[PDB]
């Protein structure tokens, strides 16, 4: 999309933009634009790639309104949120990392403030009450629903895209160990990793950016994005700090997280069902 097209689309929503912008396509279903308005204010624009996304946009608007109350980090403040344009003022800090693909870290990987601040944020997110989640017509998995639905995902992935025989055995084992699965499921961001976490250079986590995925689900899923990028020792430090704050853990949180992470290619496939290049990338990461 051209700058002038973007300017016109924003002007159709009463947002008057300069021609100074930069772009981000690392996202999946929306086009992202860093824009600047005629008043000097920096904006983040999310342009739906497709028509018919109204229900997702409304859902995420609800989620942001809901989580805004319960957190001490910034979240996007949607000022425009039609089916044609989502827009909010850019948040305070830049993401911990960017991806081209290739990781471009923006803070020191070993930043210790990141662990304590991230643990605080995970605690706040995971404290949000279930009645509010359900009120907002959000998806509610409960631990009884967890295992057979992941079984269904195995089913729909193996035949549709193929699965590694080793990948299949692990996933069947993981569903097997009743010990790994938590007694309790709590509201989760659902798409949480350093690329969606905003922080200063010292690693103090200022904000969380993409909330469309958030629903009540297993706690480990919020943990897994972290262990993939910072490693297992980091993860353990995060678990500790998280518990110290008062976060609901169980005896196998760490290992369940490890299994969630290992199950990345599986949930990759199932969400891919869409694009042939994403199906290609999965198929590789799965066989
Ligand atoms: C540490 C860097 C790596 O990062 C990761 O591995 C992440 C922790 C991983 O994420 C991990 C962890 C976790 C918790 O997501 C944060 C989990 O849901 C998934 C499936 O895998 C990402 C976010 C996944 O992308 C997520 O795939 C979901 C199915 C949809 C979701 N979004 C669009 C709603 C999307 O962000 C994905 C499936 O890996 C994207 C895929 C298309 C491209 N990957 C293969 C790249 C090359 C990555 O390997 C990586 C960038 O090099
Ligand atoms: N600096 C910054 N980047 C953002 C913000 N919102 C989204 N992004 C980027 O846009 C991508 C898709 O949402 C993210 O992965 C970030 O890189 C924001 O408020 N600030």
């Amino acid at each position: 999309m051209t700058i002038q097209d973007i300017q016109s689309l924003a002007e159709a929503h009463g947002l008057l933009l300069t021609d100074k912008m930069n772009f981000n396509e690392m996202g999946i279903d929306f086009k992202v634009v860093f824009a600047l308005d005629t008043k000097g204010q920096q904006w983040l624009l999310r342009i739906p790639r497709r028509d018919g996304m109204r229900e997702q946009i409304k859902k995420e608007k609800r989620i942001l309104e809901l989580v805004k109350k319960h957190l001490s980090v910034e979240v996007p403040d949607w000022r425009i949120s039609s089916t044609e344009l989502v827009a909010y003022p850019i948040l305070k800090d830049n993401p911990v990392l960017n991806l081209d693909y290739e990781i471009i870290w923006n803070m020191d990987k070993d930043s210790p403030k990141y662990i304590t601040s991230l643990a605080k944020t995970l605690f706040e997110i995971h404290s949000i009450p279930e009645k509010e989640v359900r009120e907002n017509d959000l998806k509610i998995m409960k631990p009884s629903d967890l295992r057979p639905e992941i079984a269904n995902n195995l089913q729909l992935v193996k035949s549709e895209i193929g699965i590694s025989e080793q990948l299949e055995t692990r996933y069947r084992k993981w569903l097997d160990n009743d010990v790994l699965w938590a007694d309790f499921t709590q509201f989760i961001h659902g798409d949480l990793y350093a690329g969606h976490v905003l922080a200063s250079k010292d690693g103090a986590v200022s904000g969380v950016i993409d909330w469309s995925t958030a629903h009540i689900d297993d706690p480990a899923i919020d943990f897994a994005g972290h262990v993939t990028l910072f490693g297992e020792e980091s993860l353990k430090t995060l678990i500790i700090e998280y518990e110290k704050l008062g976060g609901k853990v169980w005896n196998k949180l760490y290992e369940q997280t490890l299994e969630r992470a290992a199950a990345s290619p599986l949930m990759y496939g199932l969400f891919a069902l869409n694009e042939s290049l994403i199906v290609g990338a999965k198929a590789q990461l799965g066989v």
